[PDB]
């Protein structure tokens, strides 16, 4: 699923994220768009052979098991095709266990790129 901008928002809200260890709903939609364009099934390989899953391209080197990753572990303790679903429970669940292992939301470097420092409630303008 291609979520729309102000859809998404409202099912992030529904989910908890909005200002989760701090992080307004604009920090959250900005990520998502730039990590995956809002496409719940969106998928990226990393170098090291890891695969980033979902609307917010978790990493299967440390949070989910895609059954190809060698030495990696599954902290959300999830199949990493949770990731990919229309409904982004798994993915919300598993980002705040992310965001709370001590650095933030610069877990995400798309974030630290591309959000961190704008104006990010811009993200959330314009949404019921
Ligand atoms: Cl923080």
């Amino acid at each position: 699923k291609v979520f729309g901008r102000c859809e998404l928002a409202a099912a992030m809200k529904r989910h908890g994220l909005d200002n989760y260890r701090g992080y307004s709903l604009g920090n959250w939609v900005c990520a998502a768009k730039f990590e995956s364009n809002f496409n719940t099934q969106a998928t990226n390989r990393n170098t090291d052979g890891s695969t980033d899953y979902g609307i917010l391209q978790i990493n299967s080197r440390w949070w989910c098991n895609d059954g190809r990753t060698p030495g990696s572990r599954n902290l959300c303790n999830i199949p990493c095709s949770a990731l990919l679903s229309s409904d982004i429970t798994a993915s919300v669940n598993c980002a705040k266990k992310i965001v709370s292992d001590g650095n933030g939301m610069n877990a995400w470097v798309a974030w630290r790129n591309r959000c961190k420092g704008t104006d990010v409630q811009a993200w959330i303008r314009g949404c019921r």
